[PDB]
């Protein structure tokens, strides 16, 4: 399928123990896209002060339509040192690896795939 309806857990920024995906812009995407399938993806929501605390380069997910059965359909952009790699909408928030940090949330996500 093209997209894959998911639910993200959403991390407190200070919770997470794996702060990114990797080295290069190609590397974290592949890695978010991997832990999004294998369903060890976490979801950190932007603001003052989050990301100077995680590691770049940064996995977004961007809103890419203005909901299939609450599911927001998204799509991945990355960041290194303020360039990124994808067009899209409103950041939903900054992708981490999951490894059993307790969520605050989910957030429902249809992921373009």
């Amino acid at each position: 399928k093209t997209h894959v309806q998911l639910s993200l857990p959403v991390l407190q920024v200070r919770d997470v123990l794996v702060r990114g995906f990797g080295d290069s812009v190609e590397e974290v995407l592949s890695e978010a896209r991997q832990h999004l399938k294998d369903g060890t993806c976490g979801l950190v929501e932007v603001e003052k002060g989050v990301l100077p605390q995680l590691e770049q380069p940064y996995v977004f997910i961007k809103r890419s339509d203005a909901a299939p059965h609450g599911h927001v359909m998204v799509e991945l952009v990355a960041e290194l040192e303020g360039i990124q790699y994808g067009r899209s909408g409103e950041t939903l928030g900054v992708l981490v690896p999951h490894v059993g940090e307790i969520p605050v949330a989910y957030r429902k996500v249809l992921l373009r795939k």
